[PDB]
C-alpha cells in the first residue's frame, strides 16, 4: 500500500508487478488484468498466461497428497518436524533431520519411501543395527499394499532370501530396500550401481566411520564420482564449491551427528546436495541455578531430601567425591558411586534403583559416551565449582600467563614463543616472584589470583553448561525445567562463574534466601508429568530473516547452528526451539533499489501521484561495483563473477513455502523497514504468515522481547524512507548534472545536506581566520593556570570577591549517535565512520543496544545491569535510577551485558567470545563507562566562584575545589582545581600568545553541529562526513581538524553563486523536518513527493 512497483515480483509470469497487486498475492497485469480473480490457478489458465505459477499449486496438491496420504495409512495430522520434512521432501531435497528425542524419524521414513514407492521411484532405508533392520522390515510390510514391492538383507540372513535379494537386485525389481550399514561397507559396488529417488539414514555416525560411505552415497543419489572428485579437488584447496546448474539429485535425508563429524569429506554433502551434517546442539535450557554458601553437608542431607529422586552429585577430585560418598551412604540415602562399580550404579541409576548418583567431571564426562539418560536427571549438583587451575610459579609456568605478562611489561617479541623459551625470558626481568605474581593480579581481570597457595583459578564455564544442562531438554514436546544446585564459598570464583554463565548463557545464578525449594521441586515435577500427557503438537517452523550475516552468526550462537543448507545464493541456519524448529538467514544487504531508466531518474509519474520503480541489487564480489541495471558482465570491469539479489528473492520464496511463519528482523529504523517491506511484499504471494520483528539487541532477550511487540509492517516508516531517497537521487542526480559541465567529473553532488556541510566546513576558514585575538596566559603562585586578554603588565591578581557553596554535580547523559560518534572519535584518534563501523560490529555482534538512536532514554533493564554491575564489582552504594528520557523512538547507547573491557580482553584472549579487536574493546569501554557514570550516583562537591581584578577588569573563575561525596566520579574522572584565598596573587609567568577564538572543525564538531542545527540523522552523520572525505572536498591536517580542499573550495563557490537557496541550512532543516513529520505520519507522502518535484522542476530551469 506505498504505490511502488518491482521489477522480478510477479509470481507467474517471472517478470515485474506493482506493489498493490504483490500485496494481494496477484500476478501482475499482464498475466491477470482483473483485480478479483475466485481462482489465480484457473484464471491464468483461461486466459492462456499460466507458467510459473504452476509450479506452487503442483505442490501444495502433491504435499497434501502426502498429508492425507500419512493421515489414512497412520495415526494422524503430521507434527510440525515432519511437516517441514515433507515440504522438503516434495521438492526432492536434501537435509538432515533436524529434531529433539525421538519425534518418529523412522515412521516419516517409511512412510515417504512407501509413498514415493506409490509412483514407480526406488527408496532405500540404512540402519546402523542388524536388529532394527528387520524391525523396520516388520514395521513396514504390514504397513503396505499389495503394490509395494520391499525387501532387506543381513547378517542372519535366511537361505533363498538372500539371492532373492541379489536376484531382485540383479534386475531393478524393486521399490523399497532395507539394509544396514555392514551392507553399505562391504557392498560398495552394487550401491554405487544404482540410483536411489530416497536415501534415508537413520544413524549419521554409523555410516561415517568410512570415507567409502559418503562417497557411495553420493554416487547412490545419482551422482558421478567425476563430479565428486572436481569437488574434492575445491574443499581441499579451501574454497567453497558450485555445483552444475541443471543437475537432478535424489533425495538424501539422515539423522543427526551423534558425536564430532570429523574429516573433511563430509563437507561434499553441503556443496553437492546443499545440506550440512553438523552435531545435534540444544541450547533449549530451562533450568534454575542457586548457589549455597558454603559445603555444608547438613544442606546437602536437606536438599536430598527434598529432591527425593533423580539427583546427581558433581566432585572435583576422585578423593573428596569419595568422602562424600562415604558421608551420604551413613544417611540411607541410595547412593552409587563411579570410580569403582560403575556400570551396575549407572544402569541401575537409568531404571530407577539408586536415586543419587556421584560422579567425578573427567569420568563422568567420558564414560557417559554410551547413553547419558536425561529423563531420570532432574537435579544437579556441584560439591564446588568445575574449574580448571594453573601453577603460578616461575616454573610450572603457563603460557598464556607468561604471553600476557610479557607482553605488557618488557621484552615484548611478535606473537608467539615457545613455553620454555619464555620462561627462560621471565627468569631474567622479573623483579621477584612476589612481583609477578602482583603483576598476574593487576594484569589479569576476569579470573581468581590466589596470590597466597600460588594459584591461578579459572572457571571452566563450558562443562558447567554441559553438566547444569544435564537437568533440562526436550522430552516428548515440552522442555522440562531443572535445577542446578552449587555449593561454592570462594566469592571471587563465584562472580566468575555468574558472568562467564551470563555472557555465554545468558542466565541467573540466584542466591540460597531468594530460592523457595518446595516451589522449584513442584516446577520440576509437574512439568516433567506434562511432557507424558502426549499431547506433542505444539510442533511449528519458523523463519527469521536478517539483512546482516552477522546477526545470523550471532544468531546461531544462542539459537545453536544444528544444520545449514546452501540455499541457492543464501545459506539458512535451522535451530532447534522449545516450540519446534527455527531457521534463519542473512539478506547480505539490500535487495531492490531506484532504477535510473526511467520517468523521473526512475521515479515515474502516473495518475498524478509518484511511482518509485525498484529492481533488484548486484554487487561484484571481484571490484566492488554495485549496480541495477540486468546485465551479465560488471559495467566496470567486465566481470561474470557478481552477486545478485533476485536470486536471493527466489531463495527466500522456495524458503518462504518450506516454512510455517515468517519474521523479518531487519534493523529497527526507517532502512530496515525498508529492506522488511521489500521481503514481505516480494513473499506475499507465497505466503500470508508474515511480520515484523525490531529486534533492539541481539542477546535471548532482545530476540523475545521483540517477539512480543511482533506487528505488521508499519507504512509511514517505508514512505519517509522512499521521500528521503527520491530527495537525494532527485536533488543529487541534478546538482551533480550541473557541476558536470564545469569541473568534469560526473560523480559530485551526492545530495543537499552533504552540500550544506561543505557549506559549513568551506565558510568556517575565513572566520577561523578572522577572529584571532591576542591572549596571555599566567600561571599564579598557589594556584592554576589562566587565560586572559593579552597585554597586562602589573604583575598581579588581585582577589575581590569570594563565596564558596556545595552543590551535586549530575553526570553527563548515556551516548546518543551523536554523542558516542563525537566524544569517541574524540577521545581516541578515530574518524567518525570507522567509529560507526565499530559500534555496528558491537551492536550485530551483541554487545549494545541498537547504536543509531537519538534519545538519551534507557530501560529499567539498563539500570538493572549497572546495578549487577555496581554489586558484583563492590561499589554498589553509589547506584542511581536515572531512565534520562520519556521520549524515545529507541534506547540510549548502552551494554547489554554488566561486562566491563578487561573482563571481555580476558574471555577474548581465553577463547569464550572471539572477533573482537582492540579498537572495539576501547570503543566499549567508552560505551561502558559514559554508561554507568550515567546510572551512577550524583557527585557531592564542594566548589567557589572567585571575582579577581587583573588590570582594573573585573574577571571571574569558578572553580571545583574539594570533592566531599564520591560518585560517578570513578568512571568518568573529575578535577579539582586548588583553593583561591582572598589575598594578592603575584604572577609567576607573563605567556604571550594568540589562539583563534573560533575553532575549525574536527569530525566531532560536524557531527555536533550537524546534530545541533538539525541537519542529518544518527544514520546519515558518519555516511556525510565519509562522503566529502572521499569525493576529495575535505582533507585532515597535522592536528586531525578537518579544512576544505581547493576543489571544496571551488564547487562550493559554485555552488553559492549559482543555488544558494537551494542548499543553505534552513531549506534542508526544513526539509528535515517535514519528512520527520511524514514518517510519523502528520504529514502527507505523495504531497512531500509533490513538493520536491516541484522545486526540482525549477532547477531543471536555473
Ligand atoms: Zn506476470
Ligand atoms: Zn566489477
Amino acid at each position: 500500500a506505498v504505490n511502488s512497483k518491482y521489477h522480478h515480483s510477479c509470481i507467474n509470469c517471472g517478470g515485474l508487478n506493482t506493489d498493490e497487486r504483490n500485496e494481494r498475492g496477484l500476478p501482475c497485469e499482464v498475466c491477470l488484468p482483473e483485480d478479483s480473480p475466485s481462482d489465480i490457478y484457473r484464471a491464468l489458465l483461461e486466459r492462456k498466461t499460466l507458467k510459473e505459477y504452476r509450479f506452487y499449486h503442483e505442490f501444495w496438491n502433491e504435499y497434501e497428497d502426502f498429508r492425507s496420504f500419512f493421515k489414512k495409512k497412520f495415526g494422524k495430522d503430521l507434527t510440525g518436524y515432519q511437516r517441514l520434512w515433507a515440504k522438503r521432501i516434495v521438492q526432492g531435497k536434501s537435509f538432515t533431520m533436524v529434531a529433539p528425542t525421538g519425534v518418529g524419524k523412522t515412521t516419516f521414513g517409511m512412510m515417504t519411501a512407501l509413498w514415493l514407492a506409490r509412483k514407480g521411484k526406488k527408496s532405500a532405508l540404512v540402519f546402523p543395527t542388524v536388529t532394527l533392520v528387520k524391525q523396520t522390515l516388520e514395521r513396514l510390510q504390514k504397513l503396505a499394499d499389495e503394490k509395494v514391492k520391499i525387501f532387506g538383507f543381513y547378517s542372519s540372513m535366511k537361505k533363498e532370501e538372500k539371492e532373492k535379494f541379489e536376484k531382485s537386485f540383479e534386475e531393478d525389481d524393486y521399490h523399497i530396500l532395507v539394509f544396514s550399514t555392514q551392507f553399505v561397507s562391504k557392498n560398495r559396488e552394487k550401491l554405487s550401481q544404482k540410483r536411489f529417488d530416497f536415501v534415508f539414514v537413520d544413524d549419521v555416525d554409523a555410516v561415517l566411520k568410512a570415507s567409502r560411505n559418503i562417497d557411495t552415497l553420493l554416487m547412490m543419489v545419482g551422482i558421478p564420482e567425476e563430479i565428486i572428485r572436481k569437488a574434492f579437488s575445491t574443499i581441499k584447496q579451501g574454497k567453497i564449491y558450485e555445483r552444475p546448474k541443471n543437475l537432478k539429485p535424489g533425495i538424501l535425508v539422515v539423522s543427526s551427528a551423534t558425536a564430532k563429524p570429523r574429516g573433511i569429506r563430509p563437507l561434499l554433502f553441503r556443496d553437492l546436495l546443499n545440506f550440512t551434517v553438523g552435531r545435534l546442539v540444544s541450547v533449549a535450557r530451562n533450568i534454575t541455578h542457586v548457589r549455597i554458601s558454603s559445603r555444608s553437608k547438613e544442606k546437602l542431607v536437606e536438599l536430598l531430601e527434598i529432591f527425593r529422586d533423580g539427583i546427581l552429585i558433581f566432585a572435583q577430585t576422585e578423593e573428596e567425591g569419595k568422602e562424600l560418598y562415604e558421608y551420604l551412604k551413613r544417611f540411607k540415602f541410595n547412593v552409587g558411586e563411579t570410580w569403582s562399580e560403575f556400570e551396575k550404579n549407572f544402569e541401575d541409576f537409568k531404571v530407577g534403583k539408586i536415586n543419587i548418583l556421584i560422579g567425578v567431571q573427567a569420568y563422568y564426562g567420558k564414560l557417559t559416551r554410551g547413553v547419558d539418560l536425561p529423563e531420570r536427571i532432574k537435579y544437579v549438583i556441584f560439591w564446588g565449582t568445575p574449574s580448571m587451575r594453573f601453577s603460578l610459579e616461575l616454573d610450572k609456568a603457563p603460557r598464556f600467563v607468561l604471553a600476557r605478562v610479557l607482553k605488557e611489561m618488557g621484552l615484548i617479541k611478535a606473537q608467539e614463543n615457545p613455553d620454555v623459551e619464555e620462561l627462560r625470558k621471565i627468569a631474567k626481568e622479573h623483579l621477584t616472584q612476589k612481583e609477578f605474581v602482583e603483576k598476574v593480579k593487576e594484569m589479569f581481570r576476569g579470573v581468581v589470583v590466589k596470590d597466597e597457595d600460588l594459584e591461578l583459578i579459572i572457571p571452566d564455564v563450558y562443562t558447567y553448561i554441559q553438566a547444569s544442562g544435564r537437568s533440562s531438554r526436550i522430552l516428548n514436546g515440552v522442555l522440562v525445567k531443572g535445577v542446578s544446585v552449587i555449593f561454592e564459598e570462594d566469592e571471587e570464583i563465584f562472580e566468575s562463574l555468574k558472568t562467564r554463565l551470563l555472557l555465554i548463557a545468558e542466565e541467573e545464578i540466584i542466591e540460597e534466601a531468594e530460592a523457595n525449594w518446595k516451589e522449584l521441586v513442584h516446577e520440576v515435577e509437574e512439568s516433567r508429568r506434562r511432557s507424558e500427557r502426549e499431547l506433542t503438537d505444539t510442533s511449528r517452523s519458523l523463519l527469521i530473516i536478517v539483512e546482516s550475516p552477522t546477526k545470523a552468526e550471532t544468531l546461531s550462537r544462542f539459537l545453536g547452528r544444528a544444520s545449514s543448507r546452501k540455499e541457492r545464493n543464501i545459506i539458512v541456519h535451522e535451530a532447534v526451539t522449545g516450540e519446534g524448529v527455527i531457521l534463519f538467514t542473512a539478506t547480505r544487504g539490500h535487495v531492490y533499489d531506484l532504477v535510473t531508466k526511467g520517468g523521473i531518474h526512475g521515479v515515474e509519474e502516473e495518475n498524478g501521484k509518484f511511482v518509485p520503480v525498484y529492481n533488484s541489487l548486484k554487487r561484484c564480489r571481484d571490484c566492488g561495483y554495485q549496480f541495477t541495471e540486468d546485465r551479465d558482465e560488471c559495467p566496470v570491469c567486465s566481470s561474470k563473477n557478481i552477486d545478485d539479489k533476485t536470486e536471493t528473492l527466489r531463495a527466500l520464496r522456495e524458503i518462504s513455502l518450506e516454512a510455517d511463519e515468517i519474521l523479518v528482523a531487519t534493523d529497527p529504523d526507517v532502512e530496515g523497514e525498508k529492506i522488511s517491506w521489500d521481503v514481505t511484499q516480494y513473499l506475499l504471494p507465497s505466503t500470508r504468515s508474515l511480520r515484523r520483528i525490531e529486534m533492539h539487541e541481539i542477546t535471548r532477550y532482545g530476540f523475545k522481547k521483540a517477539r512480543e511487540s511482533v506487528r505488521f509492517v508499519d507504512f509511514n516508516l517505508v514512505k519517509a524512507q522512499i521521500v528521503r531517497r527520491v530527495q537525494d537521487r532527485w536533488i543529487g542526480f541534478e546538482l551533480s548534472g550541473k557541476l558536470q559541465k564545469r569541473f568534469g567529473r560526473s560523480n559530485l553532488s551526492a545530495g543537499r545536506v552533504q552540500s550544506t556541510v561543505l557549506g559549513w566546513i568551506v565558510e568556517r576558514e575565513e572566520e577561523y581566520k578572522k577572529s584571532e585575538k591576542d591572549f596571555t596566559l599566567l600561571v599564579l603562585e598557589n594556584g592554576v593556570n589562566l587565560e586572559v586578554e593579552g597585554k597586562i603588565a602589573d604583575d598581579v591578581v588581585t582577589v575581590v570577591e569570594l563565596q564558596e557553596a556545595e552543590e551535586e554535580k549530575n553526570p553527563l547523559p548515556p551516548y546518543t549517535t551523536s554523542s558516542a560518534l563525537s566524544e569517541i572519535s574524540q577521545k581516541l584518534r578515530l574518524g567518525v565512520q570507522e567509529v560507526m563501523d565499530i559500534l555496528q560490529d558491537l551492536f550485530e555482534k551483541g554487545f549494545i543496544t541498537y547504536h543509531r538512536t537519538d534519545s538519551t532514554r534507557i530501560s529499567l533493564e539498563g539500570q538493572n545491569v549497572a546495578r549487577t554491575y555496581l554489586r558484583k564489582i563492590g561499589k554498589e552504594d553509589i547506584f542511581m535510577g536515572r531512565s534520562w528520557s520519556t521520549e524515545g523512538a529507541h534506547e540510549a547507547i548502552r551494554p547489554v551485558k554488566p561486562i566491563d573491557a578487561r573482563e571481555l580482553e580476558e574471555m577474548i584472549e581465553e577463547g569464550l567470545i572471539a572477533d573482537l579487536t582492540k579498537k572495539h574493546l576501547r570503543v566499549y569501554e567508552l560505551i561502558f563507562n559514559r554508561f554507568l557514570a550515567s546510572q551512577s550516583a550524583a557527585v557531592k562537591v564542594k566548589k567557589q566562584i572567585v571575582t579577581v581584578d587583573v588590570d582594573g577588569k573585573r574577571m571571574g573563575i569558578e572553580q571545583i575545589v574539594e570533592i566531599l561525596r564520591d560518585g560517578w566520579n570513578l568512571f568518568v574522572p573529575l578535577t579539582v582545581s586548588p583553593r583561591f584565598e582572598h589575598r594578592t596573587y603575584k604572577i609567576k609567568e607573563k605567556k604571550f600568545y594568540k589562539k583563534h577564538t573560533v575553532p575549525l572543525f574536527t569530525q566531532a564538531s560536524i557531527v555536533e553541529e550537524m546534530k545541533k542545527r538539525g541537519i542529518g540523522r544518527p544514520s546519515t552523520y558518519a555516511k556525510i562526513v565519509e562522503v566529502l572525505f572521499r569525493r576529495g572536498y575535505v582533507y585532515e591536517d597535522k592536528y586531525k581538524r578537518v579544512r576544505p580542499t581547493r576543489f571544496g573550495v571551488m564547487v562550493y563557490s559554485y555552488l553559492k553563486e549559482r543555488y544558494e537557496k537551494y542548499v543553505t541550512e534552513e531549506t534542508t532543516r526544513r526539509l528535515e523536518e517535514i519528512m520527520d513529520k511524514v514518517e510519523r505520519g502528520e504529514e502527507d507522502y505523495q504531497a512531500t513527493l509533490r513538493l520536491l518535484y516541484e522545486e526540482i522542476k525549477s532547477l531543471m530551469e536555473e
